[PDB]
């Protein structure tokens, strides 16, 4: 009925992330692009190599457009989303979802403002540290949560606001538990669950506590934000009853956006001041190129970013190079599909292998090395590639591409147009090996001194 690729025997100290990835590369040596995992009767056909994942998520986008149970389905049910969702439901709201995110029926405010106006109070923050030792971690995590909040509520909050505070604690409890290593099953149990449960439902009521609000200024001719133009698309959905768009759709939609709008941006910027720490030479290059084309007066805009085309080669050599999810999430094939010789049935697991198309050794020579020139032709000329897949790639491809890409460029042209980087260790000796993680390649633990500018 269904033939599956070869693969290993079944049953395959912490197993971190990257640990899981190397392990599959190993196998592809063995197996070849497509192989199966068996976890005793449940299989999972990882996809490693750009061929392979060309093939299936671009080639066959629809056939390869579901989600994988990804770790323990729990019954606060976050499948009512985009990231956790399937079916109808996920065409839906990603659609919606997607559009909102490109400025439609979302009132006059661009993205780029909200990013530009968190970019400011991202600078000021980091003048406050009056040049001493500093760790990041907190402050890159502010300003992609503040975005987010901005976008959802159309508010916006203080470094010092409680009700900030409280959001984030809840995010950083259950990335915590999310980042937890591997031991055929995950290390996670001593009580972890029930916070996470506990987390998300604080999350949803004060999701849903905003949205009260909103419905007392409901206006058909005025969104502002998230809120607004959902709640404006279930009052155009109903009588067409029942509808995807719904309060609890609506909610879980919400705490994906700060979930993953939040988090991942966040360990990118982090990892990003570290290479730049780490790499003096690149760093010059980068204050270089934003002196000539934007200057120490204006803030940047991403009209800036076709007329700088070595920091937008830094910009993804950072994201190439950290591999930020090296598995990306899991998928699962929407119907049964012949792809290449073998017969895949539906619900499988499709894990993807995200490391294999960024470290690709020949699209990018030396892929294990920090180096802009990858995304450089032999001139020096930005060089764009069909290689770059940190966001993944087909019709599940990250919602927040673009407002990621914006985040990035924004915040770090800023950093470096306000700020030096001066670091505590001798970048020759300083550490880059990224820590053990249960999803992400996280960066290891550095203090930096934000020194305002000087030539
Ligand atoms: C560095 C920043 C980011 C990276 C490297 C990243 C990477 C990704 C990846 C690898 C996936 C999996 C796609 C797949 O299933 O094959 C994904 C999904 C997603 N990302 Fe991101 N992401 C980033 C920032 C964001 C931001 C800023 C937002 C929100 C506005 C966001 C919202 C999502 C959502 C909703 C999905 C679910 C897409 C779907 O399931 O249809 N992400 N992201
Ligand atoms: N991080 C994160 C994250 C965490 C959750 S949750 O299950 O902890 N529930 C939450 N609700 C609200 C906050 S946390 C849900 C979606 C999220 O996103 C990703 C998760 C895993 C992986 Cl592997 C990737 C992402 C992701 C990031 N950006 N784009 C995708």
């Amino acid at each position: 009925r269904g033939k599956l690729p070869p693969g290993p025997t079944p049953l395959p100290l912490q197993i971190g992330i990257k640990d899981i990835s190397k392990s599959l590369t190993n196998l592809s040596k063995v197996y070849g692009p497509v192989f199966t995992l068996y976890f005793g009767l449940k299989p999972i056909v990882v996809l490693h190599g750009y061929e392979a994942v060309k093939e299936a998520l671009i080639d066959l986008g629809e056939e390869f457009s579901g989600r994988g149970i990804f770790p323990l389905a729990e019954r606060a049910n976050r499948g009512f989303g985009i990231v956790f969702s399937n079916g109808k439901k996920w065409k839906e709201i990603r659609r919606f979802s997607l559009m909102t995110l490109r400025n439609f029926g979302m009132g006059k405010r661009s993205i780029e403002d909200r990013v530009q106006e968190e970019a400011r109070c991202l600078v000021e923050e980091l003048r406050k540290t009056k040049a001493s030792p500093c760790d990041p971690t907190f402050i890159l995590g502010c300003a992609p949560c503040n975005v987010i909040c901005s976008i959802i509520f159309h508010k916006r909050f203080d470094y010092k606001d409680q009700q900030f505070l409280n959001l984030m604690e809840k995010l950083n409890e259950n990335i915590k538990i999310l980042s937890s290593p591997w031991i055929p099953i995950i290390d996670y149990f001593p009580g972890t669950h029930n916070k996470l449960l506990k987390n998300v439902a604080f999350m949803k009521s004060y999701i849903l506590e905003k949205v009260k609000e909103h419905q007392e200024s409901m206006d058909m001719n005025n969104p502002q934000d998230f809120i607004d133009c959902f709640l404006m698309k279930m009052e155009k959905e109903k009588h067409n009853q029942p509808s995807e768009f719904t309060i609890e759709s609506l909610e879980n939609t919400a705490v994906d956006l700060f979930g993953a709008g939040t988090e991942t941006t966040s360990t990118t910027l982090r990892y990003a001041l570290l290479l730049l720490l780490k790499h003096p030479e690149v760093t010059a290059k980068v204050q270089e190129e934003i002196e000539r084309v934007i200057g120490r007066n204006r803030s940047p805009c991403m009209q800036d970013r076709s007329h700088m085309p070595y920091t937008d080669a830094v910009v993804h050599e950072v994201q190439r190079y950290i591999d930020l999810l090296p598995t990306s999430l899991p998928h699962a094939v929407t119907c049964d599909i012949k792809f290449r010789n073998y017969l895949i049935p539906k619900g499988t697991t499709i894990l993807i292998s995200l490391t294999s198309v960024l470290h690709d050794n020949k699209e990018f020579p030396n892929p294990e090395m920090f180096d802009p020139h990858h995304f450089l032709d032999e001139g020096g000329n930005f060089k764009k590639s069909k290689y770059f897949m940190p966001f993944s790639a087909g019709k599940r491809i990250c919602v927040g591409e673009a407002l990621a890409g914006m985040e990035l460029f924004l915040f770090l042209t800023s950093i470096l147009q306000n700020f030096n980087l001066k670091s505590l260790v001798d970048p020759k000796n300083l550490d880059t090996t990224p820590v053990v993680n249960g999803f992400a390649s996280v960066p290891p633990f550095y203090q930096l001194c934000f020194i305002p500018i000087h030539h």
